[PDB]
């Protein structure tokens, strides 16, 4: 099961903590900045997963944006995987979600 993570959250220390956490968790973290660019990173995640594990993969998206259930499933149906869209505020919060994702 290949675990990916995307992020639209440009805070200096947040990005540090977020990467450091997922990096040592050996997750595929693609840091982009833009809603459209996210869809390209998400697509890339789909492509990378597809090669081997897109049968059942899980992806986390750490973004700063109010996310609704349907909104999650829109992105979830975009890349074939089970993506969990996550709005983040502070570095520690993002790290918690990474734990809830990689260590569920």
């Amino acid at each position: 099961m290949t675990l990916f993570v995307l992020i639209l959250s440009n805070d200096k220390k947040l990005i540090e903590e977020a990467r450091k956490m997922a990096e040592k968790a050996n997750l595929i973290l693609i840091t982009v900045g833009d809603e459209e660019e996210l869809k390209k990173a998400i697509k890339k995640a789909d492509d990378i997963a597809k090669k081997q594990n897109s049968s059942e993969a899980k992806i986390l998206i750490l973004l700063e944006k109010p996310v609704s259930p349907e909104y999650e499933k829109k992105l979830q149906k975009y890349a074939d995987a089970e993506v969990r869209v996550r709005t983040v505020t502070s570095p520690d919060e993002a790290k918690r979600w990474i734990k809830e994702f990689s260590e569920e």
